[PDB]
């Protein structure tokens, strides 16, 4: 089976993500978060999209701007809006669902789903997108 589907964790002038490929079930990290004058590495994601035919695709950038939920990425759906009409693939937005609920009723288990990580940013947050596609099974 094979599926190569892509993930970024960005916006505007902001290039943070991870290449997924459905052959192995491995997701590779792509640049820093920084495009040039506001061009995206379009010919270097591009290249491993096409070449391995894109599978899915999930972009948006989530960040808290008070630390708690943050209304602001509405702006970054609508980008992953962009990169959809630009090359017709199937790009999905990613929502911060972690963040929903007020009642404490699901994470119960402190110990759990631990992570080795004290804070990268090696466009992690994509990967962590990229992560997010394989629970959607798309």
């Amino acid at each position: 089976m094979s599926g190569t589907l892509l993930a970024f964790d960005f916006g505007t002038k902001s290039i943070g993500v991870a290449v997924g490929q459905r052959i192995t079930g491995t997701a590779r990290p792509l640049p820093a978060i920084k495009a040039q004058d506001g061009t995206p590495d379009w010919n270097i994601i591009e290249r491993l999209l096409k070449e391995w035919q894109p599978d899915e695709i999930i972009v948006g950038l989530p960040l808290n701007m008070d630390g708690t939920e943050q209304p602001l990425t509405a702006r970054a759906r609508k980008f992953a809006n962009r990169i959809h009409g630009r090359f017709g693939v199937e790009v999905k937005l990613h929502d911060e669902r972690l963040s929903t609920v007020e009642a404490r009723s699901g994470l119960f288990e402190q110990g759990g789903y631990r992570a080795l990580n004290k804070g990268k940013v090696d466009s992690a947050s994509a990967v962590i997108i990229l992560e997010s596609y394989f629970e959607q099974g798309y």
